């Protein structure tokens, strides 16, 4: 009954039926809690790997609606049983691929509980039972053995990497990952008050840093932007791009917008402090040498287009504008540092030119 289509072709919805597909089920539920925190409701997400094979995902958000949907069915049943109701395949796909799923909604001092079993078949109605001092939703589900053949066991380190990433992107979000399994009991907490500023320092661990993380945010078009960067004394570039708390591994327009404004502001500043003469412009390449940067954007549903590579042409204009508006003032106020970063980029340009001449001489 709709969920049976998900059960016959799971790959078409979660990619695979291996560790990757198993862990994506966890991410679908985590995302709903993340969305809620974005909207200003809640600040805590608890992920618990249970002894029985299940996984619990709890938040302190508003809690799911308890009432009858536009249709004649309880909203909880609509969410978990109606395909793609509300990647974003929905809680209903998690239910379809679960042996059992339990919902717990904390609303106005009361706990509302609903159970699902086998293909995502309601094994109870929404029952009001228990008193509470908190607001939020808790989803516990045990993956189906027949679906995730030899792949139902949750991996702590896989989840930790993704949960730490979510905490870095949403400052003041506290994520706790708990493993209760015998012989594997562990706990980690991810809470970064300085957000993507803390992400940059993390990516630069084990490398010497040239200055403290430079951060700047703003809004251009309908896109919110967060940019953090810090140079190391090494030569590699490490540009991490994110769209709506989710990584875009192949970059896109938001990444292009950051890179173009960075080259433009650096060149303009270099000529202003007379390091470059009337003498060619520094390439992006020279400027980005040893640069670790995090580009995090928030785009409305209407504007979005592509995933892994953003296509939203307006996001180029958005990042370009925030960087071009904020970076000149950073460089002007950090006079000695910025003069040093200009010289550094000139030396990278000179090194590259000498590599080019040696290559040409070896050819001719
Ligand atoms: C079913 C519901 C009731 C819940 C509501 O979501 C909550 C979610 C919310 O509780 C919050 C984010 N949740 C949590 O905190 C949370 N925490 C945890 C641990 C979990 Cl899990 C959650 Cl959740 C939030 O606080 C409030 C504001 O919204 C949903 C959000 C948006 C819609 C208005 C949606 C709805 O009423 C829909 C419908 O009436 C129809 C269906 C039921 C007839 N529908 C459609 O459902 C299919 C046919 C689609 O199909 C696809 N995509 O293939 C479309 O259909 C189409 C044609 O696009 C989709 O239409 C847009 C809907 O999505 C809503």
């Amino acid at each position: 009954e709709g969920l049976e289509a998900v059960r016959k072709r799971p790959g078409m919805y979660i990619g695979s039926t291996d560790k990757r597909g198993l862990h994506h089920l966890v991410y679908e539920i985590v995302d709903n809690s993340v969305d809620e925190v974005l909207n200003g409701y809640g600040n805590e997400i608890d992920v618990t790997i249970n002894k029985d094979g299940s996984i619990s995902i709890e938040d302190n958000g508003r809690g799911m609606p308890t009432g009858i949907h536009k249709s004649g069915k309880p909203t909880v049943e609509v969410i978990f049983t109606v395909l793609h109701a509300g990647h974003g395949v929905g809680a209903s796909v998690v239910n379809a691929l679960s042996e059992w799923l339990e919902v717990e909604i904390h609303r106005d001092g009361n706990i509302y509980h609903q159970s699902f079993k086998n293909g995502g078949s309601p094994s109870s109605g929404l029952v009001k039972k228990g008193k509470t001092k908190k607001t939020g939703t808790k989803v516990t589900f045990k993956p189906d053995d027949t679906i995730f053949k030899a792949s139902t066991s949750f991996n702590f380190d896989v989840l930790s990497e993704r949960l730490q990433e979510s905490a870095f992107l949403l400052k003041n979000l506290k994520i706790t990952l708990n493993d209760l399994r015998s012989g594997k009991e562990r706990q980690e907490h991810y809470h970064y008050e300085e957000g993507i500023k803390e992400f940059v320092s993390y990516v630069n661990e084990g490398k010497e840093v040239l200055h403290d993380v430079a951060t700047f945010s703003g809004e251009a078009n309908g896109i919110e932007v967060d940019v953090a960067f810090q140079y190391n004394d090494q030569y590699s570039e490490s540009i991490l791009s994110f769209v709506n708390n989710v990584r875009t591994k192949d970059g896109g327009t938001h990444e292009v917008g950051f890179k173009t404004a960075m080259t433009r502001v650096f060149n303009d500043y270099a000529r202003r402090i007379n390091e470059l003469k009337t003498d060619k412009n520094l390439d992006g390449n020279d400027i980005r040498e040893g640069l670790t940067a995090v580009v995090s954007v928030r785009i409305p549903e209407e504007l979005l287009q592509f995933k892994s590579k953003l296509g939203t042409s307006e996001a180029r204009s958005a990042v370009d504008s925030v960087v071009a508006d904020k970076l000149p003032f950073y460089l002007e106020e950090k006079g000695q540092l910025s003069k040093s970063l200009v010289k550094k980029a000139i030396k990278a340009q000179q090194a590259r030119e000498a590599a080019r001449k040696a290559r040409e001489d070896a050819r001719s």
